[PDB]
């Protein structure tokens, strides 16, 4: 499914992301906006470590979720991989909490790191009633 913007920022906010570990809505929208383009179907395959990065937020094998695929790979999330594939983002939303639980926060996400981290992302949640 491929979410529209404010669609999503009232559907993270539903699901308890604003503010999240300090982690502002807009944050998680350029996040996602930058992960997949708000594509929950999003997969890519990682030829270099054998790992592969599925959903919205385009959470990794090796370890958060499990596919089976990924040499040593652990499950932080304890969820298949294919959890992240699904329409409806709860999964997803409580798989991108367990992330930020960690020492780096958002800055797990090297995407958030490169275009969302010091940038203004006020756009990203304008106009959605959040």
């Amino acid at each position: 499914k491929n979410f529209e913007r404010c669609e999503l920022a009232r559907t993270l906010k539903r699901l308890g992301m604003d503010g999240y570990r300090g982690i502002s809505l807009a944050n998680w929208m350029c996040l996602a906006k930058w992960e997949s383009g708000y594509n929950t179907r999003a997969t890519n395959y990682n030829a270099g470590d054998r790992s592969t990065d599925y959903g919205i937020f385009q959470i990794n094998s090796r370890y958060w979720c499990n596919d089976g695929k990924t040499p040593g790979a652990v499950n932080a999330c304890h969820l298949s991989c294919s959890a992240l594939l699904q329409d409806n983002i709860a999964d997803a939303v409580a798989c991108a909490k367990r992330v930020v639980r960690d020492p780096q926060g958002i800055r797990a996400w090297v995407a958030w790191r490169n275009r969302c981290q010091n940038r203004d992302v006020r756009q990203y949640v304008q106009g959605c009633g959040v």
